[PDB]
């Protein structure tokens, strides 16, 4: 039988991108969501129509809270329940917004809650009802971030978030892999922008790309989570593949 | 007159060779702690005896909750309350214990306190420690991270979560209150002291593993290195981390 | 026509794998190999056999010196005077020995292998390559997923496999505005030297945590064809490991 | 008796803060220097006005070649000839000019580049290792921040300075078992000519978080004295980064 993957945020963009490309190559995709009910629901039935009973979707918020635990075992859940099996797992669901250290009106608890839970938390919770429910080519890929290490100014807590999903990463290649579960993440530079970055926004990121001055897209990203799921990518885990065009290698 | 620091989870081991050392270089200190009440207390008595007014405690749990920043905020208030000026900080308390994936905490606990301990908390204290700072000294921020986070203990995925989020707030800080004149800066131990309840066998086997000395690190070793990063030799250094770990992390498996 | 790409030191085991797979999927090979005559001859007929007029052989040793730039400018030349063009070019071949710092070849020569192999020879044919210049142009570097955490007295391995890494980063950088990609396959454990007892092999696979096995050399030819391909058309710069977890295990 | 230090390309700039900074802390000093005589004499002058029999000079070219091995075995021996012994070791002196991809001739700037910033210091370190086979020996490598976002056409200088890092651990873990500690200084912008454009200076200045301006050499030799330092002694196979946050800066 087909096998089948959860992604994460995969409404539109990027994580839309991959469960389409994953669809493309015979799986299975739970389309997780959150806020973009009509746009999930548009594309399960896009995708169903292609191939019926092969697409579901699952509503979710992913902000840190004491439920969090539950939501994650659901999602894991869902896949098992439509599909009677999880092959594969993409965190690709993440908040991404300013928190300045030295003062959007949201507050700071929630500011962590939200970048912190989405981009870290939820992975490491996902991964552990991922594992747990393992009773193949399994793996997880996590969507990273190529300028980690050169971030956003204003963006710490979206950073301690991406940077303790490389950690996830790590650590849980390390710890899956006897159960035969690789775990490797994606790393964009300047991908989709949001449709509002007037498109002289955008060239201001554009212009700074080595390759092409161009963004990458989705379907670009989506290609290399499509390796690091395939059997090409069998001894791979623990490995981050940046998709940036040169970006990170830019200096100031 | 004398600057003044606050050491979190300063009353034993690493915390407390900081706050001693940075005592002893002219500092008044704040000894956060969290249960370590008789050793914060005896402490702070201890560095009074040897300068009057120099040392106070602050209990506080550093667990991520709703109430954390205000924790956090309170933290850095006892400091100015206490010696009237802030001008460094050491986040070095952490929750430290395994959380396997798979095969008597909840997972929201052992999240909420490896999280918090190590990453959460250190936000928000660099959040208070900078918002109450003039808009004149060496102000800078010091991050007890962990030498071996690319190579993690089996089984500690949510410390390793925690310790790689201070590893980015290090630099996000660094980046965005440089212009603060703030430096922030880690230390990265690698096996310094070892815990009270693992046999001598299990010590004698992270110390054979250490290529300089095939021992661990004195805490005074690690604090060594923070009273670098806090002294005017390292005005220019921001945004880095000094692992003080033998050659620990090049050790192959 | 089909595109070519040269894999060096392509003779044997990795780079044979790779300059298989590569034909394989279209490409005519430049097969570049140093004391292997035999087995280089002999694949290039068998790809041959399989395609007339697609494999191809060239000796040069990659030793630094003050002829290596010319050794690798031949090199490239080869691949436009068999196949009229150059699409890829694999930097594989690779001196490894040990290099103690407290101490049959002279240091003089131990750099010279272990630099010249391993970082200078790499970049003498990237700058032929990109001087030489619809197309799918790329440079893929074989590193080491072990660099930070080096083998005990293999200081001069390392520093050329550091350097292949800076190469990779710094020839990204430059080569990006003329469409040229560069990107690296870091190994962990892959085969094993044949002079390796059977003993001391399994003690480096019970150190693998995906599998308590070595890479097959069609594993790492695997993220190579990957990396040449039209999937990897926005990366660059970007250096891949295939080391089942290696790495990631403490000492 | 005083320990003695080798810092190389110390004639000028921040390996004479370097010299000047050992000596102010009661190291005697060898000022190795290649063109600069004048300045490495006119130093050594200075130091042993201040502290008689404390500062000597030595000529030699760091570029790669059949020689070098013997020419940085002299730069020890120097050192031992003079003060009876060697204790810490700074490899400082490091060609650094652009060398494109697409008036010296490539091996020649191959031999400059690879020889003062990597293959130098393995020389340095293998003598200063041979000749040791109370007491703090220490080795301090100066690195570069920005090696992971090199400059544009600095390909060889770039795998020069990467292949330092890889030195740097490789001797670390080598060397910890004779009491040698091996680490490294990273700086991003320190001192910049004067003869180099104020409008290239100011842009690179402009782009430091913290002040908005290089470091002064002094600053770089305060973070080579910690590492030489006691207070230093558990630290092996660290670079300390002295940029003021210019390499955590995105394009
Ligand atoms: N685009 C880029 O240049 C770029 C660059 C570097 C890294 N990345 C990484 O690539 C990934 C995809 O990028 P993208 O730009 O496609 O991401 P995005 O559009 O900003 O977000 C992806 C999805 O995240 C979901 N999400 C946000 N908050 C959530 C919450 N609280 N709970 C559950 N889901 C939530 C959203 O779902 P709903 O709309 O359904 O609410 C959204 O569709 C992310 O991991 C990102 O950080 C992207
Ligand atoms: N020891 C090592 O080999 C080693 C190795 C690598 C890295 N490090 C890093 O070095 C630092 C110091 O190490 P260490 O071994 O001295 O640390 P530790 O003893 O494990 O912990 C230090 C203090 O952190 C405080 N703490 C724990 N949970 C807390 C909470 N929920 N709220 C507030 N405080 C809490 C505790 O204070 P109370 O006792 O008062 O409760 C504890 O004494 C840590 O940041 C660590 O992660 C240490
Ligand atoms: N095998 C592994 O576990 C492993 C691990 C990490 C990285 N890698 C990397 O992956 C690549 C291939 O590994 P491998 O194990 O296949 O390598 P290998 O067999 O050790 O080397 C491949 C070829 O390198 C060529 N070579 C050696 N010295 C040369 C010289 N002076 N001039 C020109 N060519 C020379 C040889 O060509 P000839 O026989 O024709 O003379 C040899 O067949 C290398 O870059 C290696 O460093 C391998
Ligand atoms: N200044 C900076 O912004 C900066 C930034 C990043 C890294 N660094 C690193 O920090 C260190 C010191 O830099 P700096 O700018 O003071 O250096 P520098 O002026 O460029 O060079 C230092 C010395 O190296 C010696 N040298 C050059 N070529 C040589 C050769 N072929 N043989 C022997 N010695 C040679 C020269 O000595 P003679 O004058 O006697 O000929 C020169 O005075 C270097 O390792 C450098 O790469 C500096
Ligand atoms: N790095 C990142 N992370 C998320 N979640 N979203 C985005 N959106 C980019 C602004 C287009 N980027
Ligand atoms: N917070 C922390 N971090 C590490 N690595 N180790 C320790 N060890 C102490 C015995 C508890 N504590
Ligand atoms: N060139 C190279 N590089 C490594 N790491 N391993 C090997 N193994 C070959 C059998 C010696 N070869
Ligand atoms: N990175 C580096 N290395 C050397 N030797 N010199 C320089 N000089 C810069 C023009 C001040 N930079």
């Amino acid at each position: 039988e087909a096998p089948a993957a959860v992604v994460t945020g995969a409404a539109k963009r990027i994580g839309r991108a991959i469960a389409v490309k994953l669809h493309q190559t015979g799986y299975r995709v739970v389309i997780h969501y959150h806020n973009s009910a009509e746009a999930a629901v548009s594309l399960a039935d896009e995708l169903n129509k292609e191939r019926s009973n092969t697409a579901v979707v699952c509503q979710a918020d992913l902000t840190n809270s004491n439920v969090l635990p539950a939501s994650c075992e659901e999602i894991i859940n869902s896949c098992f329940r439509a599909f009677g099996r999880c092959d594969v797992l993409v965190n690709n669901a993440s908040a991404f917004y300013p928190t300045p250290l030295v003062q959007n009106g949201k507050t700071v608890e929630t500011q962590v809650a939200e970048l912190i839970g989405t981009n870290a938390i939820a992975p490491f919770l996902l991964t552990m009802s991922f594992a747990q429910r393992q009773k193949s080519n399994l793996s997880i890929v996590n969507l990273c971030d190529a300028m980690v290490d050169q971030p956003c100014m204003a963006f710490s807590l979206y950073n301690m978030g991406k940077h303790a999903l490389v950690g996830l990463t790590q650590s849980a290649a390390l710890e899956l892999a006897p159960y035969g579960i690789r775990v490797n993440g994606v790393a964009p530079g300047v991908s989709l922008l949001p449709v509002a970055m007037g498109e002289e926004e955008k060239d201001k990121w554009r212009r700074k790309v080595p390759l092409g001055r161009r963004e990458a897209s989705a379907e670009q990203i989506a290609d290399a989570v499509i390796f690091l799921v395939s059997g090409s990518a069998q001894y791979i885990t623990g490995s981050i593949i940046k998709v940036d065009g040169g970006l990170s290698l830019v200096h100031a």
